[PDB]
RNA sequence: GGCAUUGCCGCGAAGCUACCAUCCGCUGGAUUAUGGCUGAACGCCUCUAAGUCAGAAUCCAUGCUAGAACGCGGUGAUUUC
């Protein structure tokens, strides 16, 4: 319909820093720091008060102004994920055959391995995106912990893990079995 | 020794040859289908719209064959008593 001036509303909290350049992205917070490169979105993004972003489409259709959004949403993920942080805890669901995950060193690598799932002799490696920290949960059973600055990393890293561990030839609604996500958060929160 | 249009029989080196004999027949990337991540449109949801991950005997390379006789390069020597 051709929107004359869309408006979204990035609000910047404490302790963070967004430069933005050109359309690059740059949020430094408390855990670190996040750059995205937005340059595939034309959309303009003005500072207001240190504390508030507006970005903008002018003259804008339908699915342009449905990436503005997007874009708010990609930069509230980067101050999110720099202030609170980004965990996905994943749960082995098994039958019979017990999934062993273990987290191995292949020439300074950071994989995960996954044995015995099935029953298979196979050993299932997903590599860890940098940034990614996996640990293993004490007191929970079967629970993987990947945390992170960047929630596209460690959603992605999760994906992997799940995506590895999927069932061929068989039934799937009752060979349910895998790694799958039990939980999307955030480190330090309350 | 000759001739029998290589007279015939047995063995027969060399050469040629046989899945009738042996040896050899490479691994990277990009993708389709599909399953996903982030994520709006549509305050929710959503693999999709922007962006992105994996992925077929596919595709393009690595490899292999020919080398443009009007594609190119490096280098040697370049004529007398
Ligand atoms: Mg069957
Ligand atoms: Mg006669
Ligand atoms: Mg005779
Ligand atoms: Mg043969
Ligand atoms: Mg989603
Ligand atoms: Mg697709
Ligand atoms: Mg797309
Ligand atoms: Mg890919
Ligand atoms: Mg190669
Ligand atoms: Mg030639």
């Amino acid at each position: 319909m051709k929107y004359i001036q869309t408006e979204q509303q990035i609000e910047v909290p404490e302790g963070v820093t967004v430069s933005i350049k050109s359309r690059i992205v740059k949020v430094v917070g408390p855990r670190g720091t996040l750059t995205k490169n937005l340059k595939h979105i034309d959309v303009t993004f003005t500072k207001v008060n240190n504390q508030l972003i507006k970005v903008a489409v002018h003259n804008g259709g339908r699915k342009h102004v449905a990436a503005l959004r997007t874009v708010k949403s990609l930069v509230d993920n980067m101050i999110t994920g720099v202030t609170k942080g980004y965990k996905y805890k994943m749960r082995y669901v098994y039958a019979h055959f017990p999934i062993n995950v273990n987290i191995v060193e292949k020439d300074g690598a950071k994989f995960i391995e996954v044995r015995n799932f099935l029953g298979d002799k196979k050993i299932r490696n997903v590599p860890v995106r940098d940034g990614v920290t996996i640990e293993f949960s004490t007191n929970v059973k079967d629970e993987i912990v990947l945390s992170g600055n960047s929630v596209e990393d460690v959603s992605q890293n999760a994906a992997d893990l799940q995506q590895i561990c999927r069932v061929r030839n068989k039934d799937i609604r009752k060979f349910l079995d895998g790694i799958y996500v039990s939980h999307k958060g955030f480190i330090t929160e309350d």
